């Protein structure tokens, strides 16, 4: 999951 990358979220920034």
């Amino acid at each position: 999951l990358f979220l920034x």
